[PDB]
C-alpha cells in the first residue's frame, strides 16, 4: 500500500539539485522534481536533510522511504536497493580551449595530456579507457590545481562531471575561454545510468507510484519547464 506520507531524505549540499535557502527551505532541482511526484502520487512527501553515506542506512532501516540526492543508478548499488526510472543524467565530458578540435576518442587523445581527479569515477574511466592505451592521463589532488594547470596551458583537457564543470568553471568568471569539447562520455559501468529516486527493493508499489508520476509529467513538458530553472541544456541525457 502506498505510504501515508513518504520521507524523502536528501543531502542539501548540492546545489542545484538539493540546497537550502536563507528560509531553511529545501531548494533545487531534485526537490522540484520530487514535489511534482508526490503532487502527481497524491501523497504527502516530507523531506530530511541527511549525509549522502547515511542515506542509503536510513532507506534500508525504513527511517526514510526514498533518496532524492543525485544518487545514481549503479550496479553495485542495484545489488542493494531499487531506483525509478532516470531523473536526469549524470555524465562526464572533456573541458578544454575555446575552439579545440579534441574529442573523446582515443585517436583524437593520443599525444594529449588530460587531467583528471584522483580518485574519482572520472579516473577509473580515463585510467581503463584511456592510460592503458598510451593517453597520458594525469591525476590531481584537488580540482583547483586541475583548473590552474587547464588555464596555464599544462593540460590540455580535464575530464569531469558534466554538470559540475558547467556550474562551477564553465560559468564562473575563469572559464569564459574555456568549452566543453566533444559530447559527454555515458559508461553506465563508471557513471552509472543516470540518476534515479532510491527505494527499497520491495516497495514495488511506491516506484509504479514514483515511474507513474515521472512519465507523466516528462509528457505534458513540466519536466522541461522546471530544467530550463537551472539548465541552458538537455539534462535528461537520451
Amino acid at each position: 500500500a502506498l505510504p501515508q506520507t513518504v520521507r524523502i531524505g536528501t543531502d542539501t549540499t548540492y546545489a542545484p539539485f538539493s540546497s537550502k535557502d536563507a528560509k531553511g527551505e529545501f531548494i533545487g532541482f531534485d526537490i522540484d522534481l520530487g514535489n511534482e511526484m508526490c503532487k502527481r502520487m497524491q501523497v504527502k512527501c516530507t523531506w530530511v536533510a541527511s549525509d549522502f553515506d547515511a542515506l542509503i542506512p536510513s532507506l534500508k532501516a525504513k527511517k526514510i522511504d526514498a533518496i532524492i540526492s543525485s544518487l545514481s543508478i549503479t550496479d553495485k548499488r542495484q545489488q542493494e536497493i531499487a531506483f525509478s526510472d532516470k531523473l536526469y543524467a549524470a555524465d562526464s565530458r572533456l573541458i578544454a580551449a575555446k575552439g579545440s578540435p579534441i574529442q573523446p576518442t582515443l585517436e583524437s587523445l593520443k599525444g594529449k595530456h588530460v587531467g583528471v581527479l584522483q580518485g574519482s569515477t572520472q579516473e577509473a574511466y580515463a585510467n581503463d579507457n584511456w592510460r592503458t592505451k598510451g593517453v597520458d592521463v594525469v591525476a590531481y589532488a584537488n580540482q583547483d590545481l586541475i583548473y590552474s594547470d587547464l588555464t596555464a596551458g599544462r593540460l590540455d583537457a580535464a575530464l569531469q562531471d558534466e554538470v559540475a564543470a558547467s556550474e562551477g568553471f564553465l560559468k564562473q568568471p575563469a572559464g569564459k575561454e574555456y568549452a566543453f569539447a566533444g559530447p559527454s562520455v555515458k559508461d553506465k559501468k563508471y557513471f552509472g545510468d543516470g540518476t534515479g529516486v532510491g527505494l527499497r527493493k520491495d516497495d514495488t508499489e511506491l516506484k509504479a507510484a514514483f515511474d507513474k508520476a515521472l512519465t507523466e509529467l516528462r509528457q505534458d513538458g513540466t519536466y522541461d519547464k522546471m530544467a530550463k530553472k537551472y539548465f541552458d541544456f538537455n539534462v535528461y541525457g537520451d
